[PDB]
């Protein structure tokens, strides 16, 4: 008849048994039933944000009438999940459509109170049978409802839910309100370990129990893009299939919880990865990978290194992010290259990050440039800078450079931000922030670390800094910073030593440009003459090795006179440097 | 245990319909619930005064006594940097 085109029965499924076996949800499902044995408007809808099992629900509430777990005057009933797409389809012709779903409504009341009906995105019949002067699936069903003379069973998003049947107060008062929460770790867990039997039945394969309580709690910390139990059951398939697949073309026969960080790390990068002896030799020797491109400034190696072992050791605080810092110093001791350093042990480069240099932001206003903009305002529909760029890749670095520059009130964004890693921008949706890193620099105390670094502790400077930092910033945000480091003025050995780096990645440049090329150590000497001075470090050596470096080497390149396969000694001059070919 | 329908329950199905408890006090909620002042302090030990003021004020809420007209808490807690105002 009309019902079997246009309806599909769930309860003839579960009688095959071909629906998931659903645990749980005792509230939710009785009040189900509260609704459904009702005299006026049975009509139970599961609003429920997108992905926590509302459709189960339902599935699970036919499974119990085909186990004859339900009251008596719901034995022997049968669901009907109704189809919409099934009912728009054939119908051009006017009327078509509304002879289909009278037809419907006539055998559902034919059925003399046996069919609990199924309505799978309510949404979708709101606005159904809208042709060009048509009944939409609203004005049409509406009669039927609120005399209680059908038994539909709604299921729709939240947001779906405010936009198509709220906006219809006529339909969205025959119904009853259902919240389906999102469900907590625990009895995630349990769900969890219900459905091990349909994925060992499917993959043939086995899945360890802690790598089960693993996926719940690593995808309800880490994962903010998807729901529970949505975002576990999704880790544990394609774990199963990438387990599938590594013994199906050339190991293990099981899903190890180490499977299930591979495939979060496959899938964005925070690293969860367990501490293999090549990351954890690597992770160990800290300081060391650190000193292969910053020499000298030991001690705030020494607190980034703690930092960020804390983090990898399972020790984070995980409602601060990973560390609040704050680097001071004189200009020209390589703050930045610390954090192009940090850039490039985490992620294999520099500019694998994000930079925000707050000389940009002098004025007040701009905090709208990194938060966003509120609704009506013009740059709504584009997002904060800063909040969108964590929200692609939000395990990375968030640089804050040049901190004196801004007004005082922009730091008000940063006291929420080290408080809980929240950012709200301008949509109005919370960022995590728990997988960042701030690091924050400025140059306060730089006469007084110049004037008195030497004859003093590392910590009576620290103390006197910070109250100079006091006399800067607020008390509240200097609360939040993990630790305060200061920086020195570097000796002629770094400066030396940073030329000798400067060399190593100019033969690296030149050895692909394809020549062989070494140095008198006397052209060392006179580069380290020329750009040094203890009050601006090193860009004096930046612009020293960029003028007598770049000028006459390129400039004899271009002559013709650089054979590649040919020795090249960066010999000196009387007062310059010269390459010879031999 | 019932065959009626009273008061109670209506304020059964109006919490599980909203979400506010106007439900009456079974025994586990209302003990846990005359021990507010010593809950808070497992969470946050010292400032007995706005946990002495908070408790009384969900007291108040849960007893009938609020004011219908008015939210329940309307407080403006004031501290220094860091005494677990947010805690
Ligand atoms: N209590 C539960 N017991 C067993 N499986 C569950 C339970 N809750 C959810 N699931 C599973 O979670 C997965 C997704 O739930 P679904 O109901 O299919 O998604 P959904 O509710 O339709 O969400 P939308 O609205 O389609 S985005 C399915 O594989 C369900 O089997
Ligand atoms: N009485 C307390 N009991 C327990 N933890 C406390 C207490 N007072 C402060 N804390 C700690 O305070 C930290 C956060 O305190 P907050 O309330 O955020 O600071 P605050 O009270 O908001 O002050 P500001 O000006 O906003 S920084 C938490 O990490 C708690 O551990
Ligand atoms: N310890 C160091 N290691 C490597 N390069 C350095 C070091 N100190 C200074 N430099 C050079 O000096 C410059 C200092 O950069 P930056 O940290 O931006 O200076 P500032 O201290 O003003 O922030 C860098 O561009 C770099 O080329």
């Amino acid at each position: 008849q009309a019902l079997k085109k246009y309806t599909i029965d769930l309860t003839e499924r579960a009688e095959q048994g071909k629906l998931d076996p659903v645990i749980g949800r005792d509230e939710e499902i009785r009040r189900t039933i509260q609704v459904l044995q009702r005299r006026t408007k049975n009509n139970p809808v599961l609003i429920g944000e997108p992905g926590v099992g509302k459709t189960a629900i339902v599935e699970g509430l036919a499974q119990r009438i085909i186990n004859g777990e339900v009251p008596e005057g719901l034995k022997g009933r049968r669901v009907l999940a109704l189809d919409m797409g099934a009912l728009v389809a054939g119908a051009k012709y006017r009327g078509e459509f509304e002879e289909r779903l009278k037809g419907v409504l006539n055998d559902l009341a034919k059925q003399e109170g046996n069919v609990i009906l199924f309505i799978d995105a309510l949404h979708t019949m709101v606005g159904a049978g809208k042709a060009d002067g048509a009944m939409d699936a609203g004005n049409m069903l509406k009669p039927a409802l609120a005399r209680g003379e059908l038994h539909c069973v709604g299921a729709t998003t939240l947001d779906e839910y405010r936009q198509y049947i709220e906006k219809d107060a006529a339909l969205e008062r025959r119904f009853q309100k259902v919240f389906v929460a999102e469900p907590s770790v625990e009895d995630t867990i349990a769900i969890l370990r219900g459905l091990k039997e349909r994925y060992e039945l499917h993959h043939h394969v086995q899945i360890t129990d802690p790598a089960i309580v693993a996926a719940a709690t690593l995808s309800h910390r880490y994962i903010a893009d998807r729901q529970l139990p949505d975002k576990a059951i999704d880790l544990i398939d394609e774990a199963a299939s990438s387990i599938r697949m590594q013994i199906d073309s050339k190991l293990r026969n099981k899903v190890t919880d180490a499977e299930i960080a591979e495939v979060l790390a496959r899938w964005t990068g925070i690293p969860v990865s367990r501490m293999m002896e090549s990351e954890r030799e690597k992770l160990l020797r800290m300081e060391q990978e650190l000193h292969h491109r910053v020499i000298g400034q030991n001690e705030a190696v020494d607190a980034v290194s703690n930092a960020i072992r804390r983090s990898r050791a399972g020790l984070a605080d995980p409602n601060r992010p990973i560390g609040s810092f704050l680097f001071l110093g004189p200009t020209g001791v390589g703050k930045t290259e610390l954090c192009k350093a940090l850039a490039n042990f985490m992620f294999d480069s520099d500019e694998a990050m994000v930079r925000i240099d707050m000389s940009e932001f002098m004025e007040k206003h701009s905090v709208s440039r990194l938060v966003g903009a509120p609704p009506g305002y013009v740059g709504y529909e584009e997002g904060g800078y800063l909040t969108e760029a964590v929200r692609r890749r939000p395990y990375s670095v968030i640089l804050l450079d040049a901190v004196e520059k801004a007004h005082p009130d922009v730091f008000n964004i940063l006291l929420q931000v080290l408080d809980d890693g929240r950012l709200t921008d301008g949509q109005g949706r919370t960022v995590d922030f728990r997988n960042t890193v701030v690091i924050m620099t400025s140059n306060l105390g730089s006469d007084l670390i110049q004037e008195r670094f030497g004859e003093l502790d590392y910590a009576h400077m620290k103390e006197l800094v910070l109250g100079v930092v006091s006399h800067n910033f607020r008390p509240e945000f200097i609360n939040r910073i993990d630790e305060v480091v200061v920086f020195h003025p570097l000796g002629e050995q770094h400066i030396a030593s940073i030329a000798q780096i400067q060399l190593k990645r100019l033969y690296k440049r030149l050895e692909e440009r394809g020549y062989e090329i070494h140095i008198s150590d006397e052209a060392l000497k006179l580069l380290s003459e020329n750009g040094y001075d203890p009050v601006y470090g090193a860009r004096p050596l930046k612009r020293a090795i960029q003028q007598q470096i770049e000028n006459p080497l390129a400039q004899q390149i271009l002559s013709g006179e650089l054979v590649p396969g040919k020795v090249i000694r960066l010999e000196v001059n009387e007062d310059r440097i010269v390459a010879v070919q031999h």
